[PDB]
């Protein structure tokens, strides 16, 4: 009703995105959708696409609605009207055709391989040509248009113009499907669902949660929205306070629960009884404890608020909510805590089973949430923040009592010494060099020759466990460190960072260590747990790196940047027998679309060397810091986080 | 040592590998080197030409990586792409505009050597960075996009720059451009073919191996087979010892047709019939495991199979009295590693010999002594097949889809008990509402409100249409299957869907994506062929890795694959697991008939890399009628209740069901 239906035979998502970017509402339907169903719903126009015969209602062409056939859609269109078939380019277009007004006679388009029109359907006219291949057809009086190319991609340079001609000129869509209007529709639906009931929101301090809170407050009375922040003791420096301050500025008050002590001393049942969080080393155990503790506290706090419990809603900032979550997913990463089953969480269980859990942001994409936040009056600084994980800094401290050394340790280090000193090592061949040779490509070997002669590198295992993905599985295994005598050549390090995990599948990460060469890598660890002093050190480190990044103008160039503390104290004379007391900081830059794959930022490339070095300079000053390191690993085998 | 060869200096990490691929497709040898490689090294190595690339970044950046400007002056032809052109212009005293990336139609100077054979107008991928103001002296502008300089040339020193990427397909005639540079300009002859690479590879095998024997463990897969043929072609008949251990989990007569094809080419294969050894195989738990033919757990299946294989392999080397000190082991692996991950062994494809096993001393020694070689390491997947043909292997043999080490063992869902957790009834109620959405919406209750609250407006709309046009049932099946959610593997429910009417495939595929988004306790969604399933089973047919169960699946797998092959669409799918499930449908619940029949799943899969992928949609990548023939045919096999079609993509699914 003012909208446009997309029927795909395979592109639907892409057309959906382009139509949305042009401020028209776009629902995708299955190809078999009948025309009466489309007429009943009041769609203004129909878009039909598909790759290089499935059941469709030919009435989609006959019911008097404008139709755009892209590719297969164009073929269907032609076939339905009698036409036949036989058997990136600069094509010719007839800019008098409604679809093509305001284009040049010549257009760059993405043409896909497959069938091509022979007899052009009666009442239709050819309106685009690529050599002889018919690239466009049109019946103006029936407002049916076929294009062989895909205007919905960016590789078709003026595809946005074509789509505009279809939606506005031909179909008469007015361009009112904006974030502003969707926000107002969203407010109306919130008013309608909630009525006079109170709404509790569990505000974590992240972007989605804050916009959700601001949206709920905008939709409802001031007295109807209760924002509750449970501080788990693992949040960054000053960023709890500034979220409260921003929401306060908008007339929204936030109830803060200072629950740090209950998280630090958190303990739970394991799939047996866990250690307290402040004595745990296991990342899986950290997540369960924190997950289980948060929910117990949330459930209690809801209890304490003396609300009529059949007039309470619980609202979340989740963009992709689920009915049932898996505990497997809770154990390993991001997950909806309130959607999994727990003990001592009756109130939450009741809200869930009563249909009182709402996700107002479910109809918005991630970029839209930001625009939504600006519109609701939140500062741009706040809405542009990088994601920050629920368990916060807890998964950013590598905790250990003992060094991580398995029986493969000595061999792997021998392999690594060869890799780092490859050009020299080739001049004194031994058994293990031959194994390296037998497992690496001629091209890789040759590139290794150059790299290791142009620079003096050391490579070695660090006695710590980090998470990584090997095939379908998460795995905990070694970090490999590289240091150099002179300034680092970044691209060469990136290369080693890919090469080493390929050679040694027991290596999950390759990092670069800043400063002088590491002649004697530690074989011991600084004892490290989630204690208030350790968290204090990391908070200051994380703060400095993030401020430096932000002040530099480059914060938007990276998706995320975990800053990690490791139990490693470097540069002790081994014949001095001095104990391991200091810790070391990793900078883990990450660039990604979807967080399934991604790359570090290469300094000199997406981020300036100077910015990175300034981080190193500043963090070194923090008391208790041995070395700074830079994570060079891609995902896979890396992951964004270190645990 | 590199005459006839070209060197690629990549300032970044992106374009080096693409240029390398393109150059190799042009039959020229290509080496990727660091940007900072000195001119004299390039000179002494013998390279015929240099290609330099990198991205939009400024060469005037305080960051700009170091390079040896004498690379431009050693007298070898140079093609600079984007960053490379920017470097080139800077070196020879040009400048960039003070002020400040799609696909444009640009103009090109026909007479410049780089552009011979092209029309003046050309479509290219133009990058977005710095643009040439003062063109370096001795250079002429040879390509233009509006006012922007897009190409430069110095013909006398054979130096060419382009502001676009001819190495990408989206530069329509980028191949012609690279051809002009490698052939017309640099004078490469195009000797770097699979044929000549094979001859070089043979020379290298003779050299490393001498008169020593080479053992190869022939798995039956393409890589293993090509490797075996390769080694035979390089050495004597007496030198190559090919051993095929039959693990009992192979497909119908494909460890015969691989022995036969190799014998016909003069290659003898010692076959070890070890099926029974695997069936009753056992291993330590990561305590003794159960026997393979009594195991339900896929981790145990893999470890048992993996451990047994290496133990027998070691046993065979022993009985031949082959000393590791005078013998080699060869693997068909494309991407070998020195050290294998112990996790990967237990969960999927891995090099079994590059991990420590107990009681495998001869294999350990072969690895430790550097006697494991990988002939195929310098070839890509597409080249392996070409190589196999050139070695005289049959097209049907080099063309086979991958088939996992543990074979059919991970394609039988083994069970004694139904898989049922506390979430079972709740999940079934959710699925009932999903399947019956438009009718459920007409009579709304609390659970419906939970469904609307977790679904997008769009998905609800799409779901309204679907569930009014067809009458569908949806329900959990009481079995476990592997799935990947985010970073992690999971073992959880399969959801089933049946319909009164003919299946609408795109609707089912939508449902297949929706249901796992709503219910993260669900790893897969299948379509069950035939009449509606009114009363889903809550019991399972007890099922283990036993000879009769294997006989049945082997037959189902055979039929499915034959139909696929004889219809011509075999090459359109990447892999087709056929899976046996412990499920007996259509028993009248008010009668207490025991579960004794089983059901077959067709799992079509399409992928580039096996990290993500999709099922084939019947009527899309594969004809409906071909799928329906598998259904008709497989149903005839004794003991088979229903046929199912896997609708799940990866993620949340995986290729295999275990
Ligand atoms: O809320 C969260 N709870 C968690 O336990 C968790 N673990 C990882 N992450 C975030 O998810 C994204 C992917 O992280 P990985 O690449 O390490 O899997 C990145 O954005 C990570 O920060 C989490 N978020
Ligand atoms: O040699 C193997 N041993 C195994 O244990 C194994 N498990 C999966 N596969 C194959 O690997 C690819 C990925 O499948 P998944 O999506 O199930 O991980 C698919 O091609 C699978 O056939 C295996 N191969």
């Amino acid at each position: 009703e003012g909208a446009v239906v997309i029927l795909d035979a395979g592109y639907g998502k892409v057309i959906d995105r382009r139509v949305r970017e042009l401020f028209v509402q776009s629902e995708i339907f299955p190809l078999e959708t009948p025309a009466f169903a489309i007429k009943e719903q009041g769609f203004r126009a129909i878009i039909i696409s598909g790759g290089p015969a499935p059941w469709f209602d030919p009435a989609i062409f006959t019911i008097g609605k404008p139709v755009l056939g892209i590719c297969y859609g164009m073929q269907m269109m032609n076939k339905v009207f009698g036409g036949t078939v036989h058997k990136v380019f600069n094509i010719s277009v007839d800019n008098t055709c409604s679809l093509f007004r305001g284009l040049q006679k010549e257009e760059v388009v993405l043409l896909t391989h497959g069938d091509s029109v022979d007899k052009v359907a009666d009442g239709f006219k050819v309106v685009a040509r690529s050599g002889n291949i018919v690239a466009g057809i049109a019946n103006e009086s029936k407002k049916l248009y076929g294009a062989q190319f895909h205007p919905e991609v960016g590789l078709t340079e003026n595809g946005k113009v074509i789509l505009k001609n279809f939606l506005y000129d031909i179909a008469g869509c007015s361009g009112t499907f904006t974030v502003q209007n969707r926000e107002l529709e969203c407010i109306r639906e919130i008013k309608e669902r909630v009525g006079t009931s109170k709404v509790l929101v569990l505000l974590s301090g992240g972007v989605d949660s804050t916009v959700c809170t601001a949206l709920l407050n905008r939709a409802l009375n001031q007295e109807q929205v209760i924002a509750v922040h449970i501080d788990n003791g693992f949040m960054r420096k000053r960023e709890s306070q500034s979220v409260e301050e921003a929401l306060k500025k908008l007339g929204i008050q936030v109830k803060v629960i200072n629950a740090a002590h209950s998280f630090y001393n958190g303990t739970t049942t394991l799939p047996r009884i866990s250690k307290t969080l402040n004595m745990t080393t296991s990342p899986e155990e950290k997540r369960k404890i924190i997950g289980d503790t948060f929910v117990k506290i949330a459930n209690e706090v809801i209890g304490e608020m003396n609300l009529k419990p059949e007039e309470v809603f619980l609202a979340q900032g989740t963009l992709r909510p689920d009915l049932i979550e898996s505990a497997s997913l809770v154990a390993s990463g991001k997950a909806e805590l309130i959607k999994t089953h727990h003990n001592d969480t009756e109130l939450i269980r009741k809200l869930r089973e009563e249909g009182k859990v709402i996700e107002p942001l479910k109809d918005f994409h991630k970029d839209e949430v930001r625009i939504l936040g600006r519109e609701l009056g939140l500062p741009e600084e706040l809405v542009s923040r990088h994601p920050f994980p629920g368990p916060g800094l807890a998964i950013r401290v590598i905790c250990a009592e003992e060094p991580y050394i398995c029986k493969d340790f000595p061999e792997t280090n021998n392999i690594l010494k060869i890799v780092a000193d490859f050009s020299a090592s080739v001049k004194k061949p031994h058994t293990l060099l031959q194994r390296v040779k037998a497992c690496t490509t001629e091209e890789d070997q040759e590139k290794l020759m150059q790299i290791t002669s142009l620079h003096s590198l050391n490579a070695f295992l660090l006695p710590i466990k980090t998470v990584g993905v090997q095939g379908d599985c998460r795995s905990y295994s070694y970090v490999c460190g590289i240091s150099s005598k002179d300034e680092p050549d970044w691209e060469s390090l990136i290369f080693l960072a890919r090469l080493i995990p390929r050679m040694c599948h027991n290596v999950n990460r390759v990092v670069y260590i800043f400063g002088p060469p590491v002649k004697e890598p530690p074989t011991d660890v600084t004892p490290t747990f989630l204690t208030t002093g350790v968290l204090s050190t990391l908070r200051q480190a994380d703060f400095e790196a993030h401020n430096i990044l932000r002040e530099s103008g480059y914060a938007g160039k990276i998706s995320q940047m975990p800053v990690i503390l490791t139990p490693l104290h470097f540069d002790r004379d081994p014949l001095q027998k001095q104990p391991s007391c200091q810790r070391s900081v990793v900078i883990r830059t990450f660039i990604t679309s979807d967080f399934m794959t991604g790359i570090p930022a290469t300094p000199g490339n997406e981020i300036p060397v100077e910015v990175v070095l300034k981080m190193v300079t500043e963090i070194k000053k923090i008391p208790g810091i041995s070395r700074i390191m830079y994570d060079l690993t891609s995902k896979p085998p890396g992951t964004t986080e270190w645990e």
